[PDB]
């Protein structure tokens, strides 16, 4: 697809560098016409099939396609897309609240009920995405942001749709990817993928959110993958002594190897722990 060919500097003022990925760098910018702040994500193009640097115009085309379709309070929103000879620039909503977990890193330690409030927002955004048959495939702590950390009730924002896919009927998807510690066995074992993968990740998130420890993180890359596939984890008393039976049941129904027997997003919203 053809994106805006005009120079981004004609419409925005470049600023500080918010973050930085492997094949992408994000900067803080301000639209000249409105004075409003946004985030500029520069994705370097591959433009050379044999090249292992940059992103293919198939992966870029896909992420923007998903983004352009998204429109929910708990998910990042796309403003504009530009491109030149070396980059594809995505002007995205500015999310400067930082990582949810780093915000919770502040004492006055979260009550189980207060923890549910934040998870609820995560479920809300996932609910919205799955309803559109969209699997994020990269749900983990660092992609769970806050719009503003200086308000009574901080709003969580789900970002980074670099791995997101549109689950279409017929023709399955199996590719291997993501971060070992937060991926589902179907991803590790190169098996057919669907929306059930995000639900697994959510269970990993809640597990960490409530205990502060990871359920499958091992001493090495191999050990972690083995813990995931074998779905071996425990609720050691040292971390789950103050966790209700409902909170554990909720996680158990998400950390299940068989994708078809794993709770769906709609099932999680009606779970007695979520109410």
């Amino acid at each position: 697809t053809v994106f805006r060919q005009e120079n981004v500097d004609d419409y925005y003022d470049t600023g500080e560098e918010l973050g930085s990925g492997q094949f992408a760098v994000v900067k803080k910018c301000r639209e000249k016409s409105t004075g409003l702040q946004y985030a500029a994500k520069f994705i370097k193009k591959r433009r050379t099939k044999s090249s292992r640097r940059g992103v293919s115009r198939e992966d870029i085309e896909r992420e923007v396609s998903i983004l352009k379709e998204i429109q929910h309070p708990n998910v990042i929103t796309l403003h504009e897309v530009y491109e030149n000879k070396t980059d594809v620039i995505l002007i995205l909503e500015l999310v400067a609240g930082g990582e949810l977990f780093d915000f919770l890193a502040e004492k006055e330690s979260l009550t189980e009920e207060e923890a549910t409030e934040f998870l609820k927002q995560i479920l809300n955004g996932v609910y919205y995405l799955h309803s559109l048959q969209i699997a994020h495939f990269d749900l983990k702590p660092e992609n769970i942001m806050l719009l503003d950390r200086n308000v009574p009730k901080p709003r969580i924002k789900i970002i980074d749709f670099g791995l997101a896919h549109k689950i279409d009927f017929g023709n399955e998807f199996k590719n291997i990817f993501g971060t070992p510690e937060f991926v589902a066995p179907e991803i590790v074992n190169y098996e057919p993928l669907g929306l059930e993968a995000d639900m697994w990740s959510i269970g990993v998130i809640t597990y960490i959110l409530l205990s502060g420890a990871s359920p499958f993180l091992g001493d090495t890359k191999q050990e972690t993958l083995a813990n995931v596939s074998a779905v071996n984890y425990e609720f050691e008393d040292e971390y789950f002594s103050n966790t209700s039976a409902l909170a554990k049941d909720f996680i158990r129904r998400l950390l299940v190897k068989d994708p078809k027997k794993r709770m769906t997003i709609q099932d999680s919203l009606q779970h007695p722990w979520i109410k």
